[PDB]
């Protein structure tokens, strides 16, 4: 008998994941099917989202060989039923106060950084670059939270070692980087490009480095369709975008420039969001979401 989710203590609340404890040296790691959009966590939930991008991020840590806080399987009986399929049992790190981003292309506040000053995080870039212009190598462009309200803060690498020191920041830059490469030509070689990703790590008792978080999820990450990949204009949010079409079309009734909390979805929106989100896990983890585990 699995324990009610009721048994644990919740420790954490983020847009749309939530963290539990479970005993001093773990935590329950849980999606939900709460989706974002304009910085707004939208009304209407994308039904399985949850499952799919904890699914998703399983297969990712998989395929990487660094170390990471997965403490049990995807059916440990430690997960309550009610969230089985889209709760981990996580080991408790001592977390690392940087968001550890890698940019393979160029959009959102590295294009804008970029645009106002020719640099971003430090790094002085080629003239000449403009929207989803590819990066090569791939940029580390470390962030940290702001408040409650706030996006995130871009810094330079000055930064990241002035909050967890010279030698432990060379290291996040150097993993950011091997590990976004790595799952990156995975992605692309099955069609999908993963424009950028954002980590969070942490640290054990021995002071190895550990991978947290989720990994290369579709709200980690900018996933694109490779074969539709234009450089000079904005792609299309894989998952995404037919929930922002719908929001900024003419049937929502909804201004985005008023920043008023925008309506629900239609529901067959939400159901062709759930099916692009299993198109992008079937195609890159070449497994069937049926089989994944659910209540
Ligand atoms: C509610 C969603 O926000 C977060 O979970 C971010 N966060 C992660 C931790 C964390 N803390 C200790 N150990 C871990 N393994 C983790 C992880 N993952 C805390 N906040």
């Amino acid at each position: 008998m699995r324990p009610s989710l009721s048994d644990y203590q919740h420790v954490a609340s983020g847009k749309v994941r939530e963290l539990y404890r479970v005993d001093d040296e773990h935590l329950l790691f849980v999606a939900t099917d709460r989706i974002s959009a304009f910085d707004f966590v939208l009304d209407t939930p994308i039904p399985d989202k949850g499952r799919i991008l904890t699914a998703m991020s399983v297969f990712f840590f998989g395929l990487l060989t660094v170390p990471n806080h997965l403490a049990g399987p995807p059916d440990d009986p430690r997960i309550p039923e009610e969230v089985l399929g889209r709760a981990l049992l996580v080991r408790r790190l001592d977390m690392l106060p940087v968001e550890c981003v890698a940019r393979g292309y160029l959009t959102g506040s590295g294009l804008l950084d970029y645009q106002r000053t020719g640099a971003v995080c430090g790094h002085v870039l080629p003239q000449g670059l403009g929207e989803a212009s590819r990066l090569d190598p791939p940029l580390f462009t470390p962030a940290t939270k702001a408040d409650i309200g706030e996006h995130d803060m871009n810094v330079d690498f000055a930064a990241v070692v002035g909050l967890v020191g010279a030698v432990r920041a060379n290291q996040l830059r150097d993993e950011t980087i091997k590990i976004y490469t790595r799952a990156a030509a995975h992605a692309l070689h099955k069609g999908i490009i993963l424009a950028d990703t954002k980590f969070e790590f942490g640290v054990d008792i021995e002071g190895n480095l550990v991978l947290a978080d989720e990994v290369f999820t579709p709200d980690s990450s900018r996933y694109w369709d490779a074969a539709h990949y234009q450089p000079g204009v904005v792609q299309d949010s894989f998952d995404k975008q037919f929930v922002r079409n719908w929001l900024t079309g003419p049937e929502s009734g909804w201004d985005r420039a008023s920043d008023t909390p925008p309506p629900p979805l239609p529901d067959e929106v939400a159901v062709a969001t759930r099916e692009r989100y299993i198109e992008a896990y079937e195609r890159i983890s070449g497994l069937s979401f049926s089989d994944w585990i659910g209540p």
